[PDB]
């Protein structure tokens, strides 16, 4: 197919992300290479390169087609694509499994594949639910998180995404109705984590568990947050006999500027999700640990086991790809290439405070966000951006970056400066 | 890591489907290779090739490791693993939109991809609440549908599961209460039909959508139904205003020996899932279809897009396998394939038919069942068959097979010749 047909056959036959059919204010942009940091894109009939500034939504780590990632695939598909793990195991979930559990917080033992964010954080509820059912305590079953949050579009998922981001408007009486507290401020304040175990006491008896993202939220706006919080929030769960659950499939893998964001305050939860960057963006897969003692609680329950069991469980190819990626991370000093990230996303923003549009200017890691007050035009900010070399995607008022770790000092300046470039154009309007 | 490295960090710290941590009866047994119609296994420390009569939980229809789909996998892996399906789209989405928009019921015009079945099932209900909220009809926002079935593990795809199956008894409180009907029938009966339509007449001003598996309900019991059912829903579901979604995650792509399972009944779902197959068994992919008439409706209500979006929708590895896998399908001669593996599946079950222990032998195009009349014991039926060469798992009384379609005479009598023996030793107590 040509781009122009890729185009036909897209507007008529495709949904994308939150998306219309045949309404779409702005057409798709056809992708036809990716490799390293870069992405070959069609514009005006012709092939650029631009930089891939979202690491195609946050999961390409390590950038595209890297060799090792590449090599771990190929040699897994010449011995085994897959396999039912209903009765068998095999060397790459065994591999895999190893690893996480002896990278993740203190205490996170075992580990349940799954093939999505969404659904790892389904496998999480009905882990807390199970757990407290084995413990004779069924009427914990409600979940509570902050406000700002996002955990995917499944429809338990959806219960604990932020209301007014989840437009839960429309989901009148078809969502769990969940316990939520105010937005958590970027900058410490003791007064809030007191608030929110004041409102943890009145529900303690009908709740299962606390879900959030630690210290960064992801999707819900890109909020920081102080780590200090998830200190207050695992002594509150502690105290008040309620699971405390990370959602870090945002973030997990050192995006943060930690291996795990929950390492930012030393906490371990009881339960924990990730996904994104688990294969380094090759394919879909996502794993939700928990603790031996809710393992064995939820084993000794009138069930005997974990109710859920996904068709493609522990994909030995999307297993393979992620031990590759995994341990590439770790076997580079990623530490010092994350904090290295994070000094040329602030270096290179800095000129955008100044800026007439922009509101706020936030580093974490090898996150970069421009704020700005107004929502951002995507007709105006992805040609800007595109005419700069970056492949950008704000969303809402955010002009924001999750570069690949592989970004060279002069590629995050590239990046940095079509972000500067395109908050300029929206003070423009 | 050895085989028996593998089972000691498995037994430590993985989960499988439904299963325990600490308590399994059985040790899962180490797989190390997957080719064609067979796997490698470990028994008594030693690899033994087996067959894979289950295709792998239905996945494995062109065998493991098909040179033609490994070959399409790596040709992709050359030039773009994965992009963000937001503000892009690509050649492989395009292809397979394409395919599967001329393959599937006539009128499913429009394609959402995720990242697994029971994914699929929630987009599709998705789907059919905002349709309805798009019509100004937000009470219709129950599903209905008839016992005996399965449609994956998130919270909302159980609420329409069997309720014994998914032991809905400790789940009281947690989910959501759909409609259901009794259990389907094997042989058409006008009554049944009536008594459908007569219980959907009361609810039909609350419900959204009727949700069923065509001809073939797989994990909740293996029962096969008459087509002229499916003729029936889609009638009722017409005449009453009422969505008709057909989950074809297991029946899809030739199993039951038509493309589709609707298709011997001649009639279209306004909104169809599929999922199991549809890479070939490579990958995780499932995809939601509907009319335009559904996706425009959607598109012009409140939220002006479905609120649904996967991190990896629409990956370009898992749609060029994909691609590669239904063109294989077809171009040969499926239907003959499948008539052919048909035969010989009936052919070499029969001898069960007169056995103690059994109360029905069936056969639906590529699908084989031997049903008992006492739970099958897993620690007496695998070693038994696994003597015999093939990789069978029964589940509660039902000894049954998927077999790939590349099983030759010979290996589908030594299929069901290692059934007929585990239905045997049943009958010994
Ligand atoms: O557009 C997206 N997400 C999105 C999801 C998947 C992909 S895949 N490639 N790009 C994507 C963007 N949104 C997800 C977060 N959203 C949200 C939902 C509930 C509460 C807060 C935010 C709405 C918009
Ligand atoms: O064990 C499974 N699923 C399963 C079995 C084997 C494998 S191999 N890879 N994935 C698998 C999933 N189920 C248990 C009972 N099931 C069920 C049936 C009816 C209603 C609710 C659940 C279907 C799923
Ligand atoms: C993206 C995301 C999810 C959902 O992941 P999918 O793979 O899109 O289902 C859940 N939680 C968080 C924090 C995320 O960033
Ligand atoms: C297996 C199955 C599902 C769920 O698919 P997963 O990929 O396991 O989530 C849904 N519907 C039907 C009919 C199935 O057989």
């Amino acid at each position: 197919l040509t781009p122009e047909q890729i185009i036909a056959v897209d507007g008529a036959h495709l949904w994308h992300p939150y998306s219309s059919i045949g309404r779409e204010a702005v057409s798709p942009v056809v992708a036809v290479a990716a490799h390293g940091a870069w992405l070959t894109l069609i514009r005006d009939g012709q092939p650029i390169e631009v930089l891939d500034a979202m690491s195609s939504w946050w999961t390409a780590i390590h950038g595209h087609g890297h060799p090792a990632l590449d090599q771990a695939l190929t040699t897994q598909l010449r011995v085994m694509n897959h396999v039912m793990f209903g009765g068998l195991t095999h060397e790459p979930a065994a591999r895999l499994a190893k690893l996480l559990v002896d990278i993740t917080p203190a205490g996170l033992d075992t580990v349940f594949f799954s093939d999505s964010g969404s659904v790892s954080v389904e496998v999480a509820a009905k882990m807390a639910l199970q757990y407290w059912r084995g413990r004779g305590l069924p009427g914990k079953r409600r979940l509570m998180t902050w406000r700002g949050g996002y955990h995917g579009d499944t429809f338990l998922a959806m219960s604990i995404c932020d209301p007014h981001g989840g437009m839960h408007s429309l989901w009148t009486d078809v969502l769990a109705a969940q316990v939520f507290a105010p937005q958590v401020p970027r900058d410490y304040d003791p007064a809030y984590s007191a608030a929110f175990e004041a409102q943890l006491a009145q529900h303690a008896g009908e709740l299962a568990a606390v879900v959030v993202e630690p210290v960064v939220q992801g999707a819900g706006g890109m909020r920081f947050h102080d780590p200090r919080y998830l200190h207050d929030l695992r002594d509150i769960c502690r105290r008040y006999e309620v699971l405390l659950i990370f959602d870090e499939i945002a973030t997990g893998f050192g995006r943060t500027g930690a291996l795990f964001a929950a390492d930012h305050a030393g906490v371990s939860p009881d339960i924990m999700c990730v996904g994104k960057a688990l294969t380094g963006g090759y394919l879909s897969l996502a794993a939700t640990l928990c603790t031996a003692d809710v393992a064995h609680t939820i084993s000794a329950g009138a069930a005997g086991a974990l109710m859920h069991g996904p068709t493609f469980m522990a994909n030995p190819l999307a297993c393979a790809v992620s031990v590759a990626s995994v341990e590439l991370l770790l076997g580079q000093d990623w530490r010092t290439r994350i904090t290295e990230l994070a000094a040329g996303l602030t270096a290179g923003l800095d000129t955008a405070r100044a800026l007439p549009a922009v509101t706020d200017v936030r580093v974490c890691g090898a996150i970069g966000v421009i704020e700005c007050d107004r929502p951002v035009d995507l007709a105006v900010a992805t040609p800007a951006a595109l005419d700069r070399g970056v492949w950008l995607r704000p969303f809402r008022n955010l002009v924001y970056a999750m570069p690949p770790y592989i970004c060279t000092p002069a590629e995050i300046t590239q990046i940095t400066s079509a972000m500067v470039e395109v908050a300029r154009l929206v003070g423009s309007l």
